């Protein structure tokens, strides 16, 4: 009921933008009280990030350590990681390049190292530090309001390793944390609930607002940039990853998955597509089915391409959007919080929409501008999946082939 939903306020939102802006004219603070609704829906977002992130990042974290206990787990783990990065890596070229939103370099790279480490917990869930060059030349930092998502995915990446190797001792902190995070999600649910409802009045205020229907063409190029770079992944990106691992033919392993993609794209959910996906590696694919129950349901919440390459697009393009030129230290913020949200977020289908204000707020980015992102999600939702079991699909050959003495 989601997608029916999240179609029915856009569509909806676009009726009544348009209508209202054609049929009355309102003040400019009569705009702003129109948008309440969605308003509030933005703020609910804001809200549930940070014990979201927290909560997920340890209890992720913690999870991964108890999956893997062998050299088989950690090849599966460091593929899951390299795949996610590479396809963080390839959408923000294309942004750069094709630039659909559009019409010191030293001292941001030590910002981000910085930031990765805060020197307050409790500040760095609402500040961010900033540094200034001033003068024959001194840097001066300040502490400027923001969440800082770096300080907290890395503190909680080494609260969750610390606490997972704790054993019986650290149990109390691993129960905590899960069940913080399956209440979290919960209230994540509550709040998508009132999502439909926020995104009509959010879509019907950027209607009303813009002047120029030139906005339909930035959010066109938008999406064929992430389409080509989705399609660029899948077809240029990893069969090579598969070839240059496993000498095979790539094509002929990934035409093999005809039934677990035509699948992913019916269900659109990886989890569900399990079964098939099972079948399709050993049956019409020879991989033993250790390592395929290993690889496969661990890459169903851990191995996101298809979500990592969108969120990086689109965070890219809110900022173009904007006309605010991404320094390159944020360009490489939203990399990191693109991979990390594969647990970060606890890789969960209703945090969809709560990893994009995630990463916008990561940047310092209006998390109001994911509306035009949240237009058309749902065309690229069948899709993201697709590439997203297509990863699980590469890997389980790859990890075969390294660890095939282990098996
Ligand atoms: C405005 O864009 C700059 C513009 C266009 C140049 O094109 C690209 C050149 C490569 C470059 C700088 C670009 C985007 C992502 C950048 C990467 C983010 C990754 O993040 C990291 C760090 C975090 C780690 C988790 C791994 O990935 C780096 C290794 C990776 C990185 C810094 C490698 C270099 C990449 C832009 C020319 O500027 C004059
Ligand atoms: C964010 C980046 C820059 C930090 C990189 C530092 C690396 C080397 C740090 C970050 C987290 C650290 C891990 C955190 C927790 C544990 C559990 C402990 O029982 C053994 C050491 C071990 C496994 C640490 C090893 C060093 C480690 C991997
Ligand atoms: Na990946
Ligand atoms: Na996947």
């Amino acid at each position: 009921w989601v997608l029916l939903s999240t179609v029915a306020a856009v569509v909806l939102g676009i009726t009544t933008g348009v209508l209202v802006r054609e049929h009355s004219n309102l003040s400019t603070l009569e705009k702003f009280y129109f948008a309440f609704p969605g308003e509030i829906l933005m703020r609910m977002l804001k809200l549930i990030i940070l014990p979201l992130i927290i909560s997920s990042m340890i209890t992720g974290v913690a999870a991964l350590d108890s999956n893997v206990s062998g050299k088989i787990g950690l090849r599966a783990v460091v593929y899951y990681f390299c795949t996610t990065l590479i396809a963080v890596i390839l959408g923000i070229v294309l942004v750069v390049s094709i630039k659909p939103g559009v019409t010191s370099t030293v001292d941001a790279m030590l910002d981000l190292i910085r930031n990765m480490f805060p020197e307050n917990l409790v500040q760095a869930c609402f500040q961010q530090y900033k540094t200034k060059r001033e003068e024959e030349y001194k840097i001066v930092g300040m502490y400027s309001d923001g969440i800082n998502v770096l300080g907290l995915i890395v503190f909680c990446l080494v609260f969750g390793l610390v606490i997972g190797k704790m054993g019986e001792k650290g149990q109390i902190l691993v129960d905590f944390f899960n069940a913080l995070s399956d209440a979290t999600m919960k209230i994540v649910q509550i709040i998508m609930c009132y999502m439909p409802l926020g995104i009509l009045f959010l879509i019907a205020g950027k209607i009303i607002e813009v002047e120029d229907w030139e906005i339909f063409r930035k959010l066109g190029l938008y999406m064929a940039t992430v389409l080509t770079g989705l399609a660029i992944h899948s077809i240029v990106i990893l069969p090579l990853i598969y070839f240059i691992v496993v000498r095979k033919n790539p094509f002929r392993f990934a035409m093999g998955m005809a039934q677990a993609l035509l699948t992913a794209l019916m269900i659109s959910s990886s989890s569900a597509t399990l079964p098939v996906t099972f079948r399709c590696a050993e049956e019409n694919n020879q991989v033993d089915k250790r390592i395929t129950r290993f690889v496969l349901p661990v890459g169903a919440t851990i191995n996101m391409d298809g979500t990592a390459l969108y969120e990086a697009v689109a965070a890219v393009f809110i900022a173009q959007l904007n006309d605010l030129d991404l320094g390159i230290g944020q360009i490489i913020t939203i990399s990191i919080t693109a991979t990390s949200a594969s647990i970060g977020a606890a890789g969960v289908p209703q945090a969809g929409l709560v990893t994009m204000v995630i990463v916008l707020s990561a940047v310092g980015l209006p998390a109001e501008d994911v509306t035009l992102i949240i237009a058309v999600d749902w065309l690229l939702d069948r899709f993201r999946t697709m590439v997203n079991v297509l990863g699980d699909a590469f890997g389980t050959g790859i990890v075969e082939k390294l660890s095939k003495k282990e098996l």
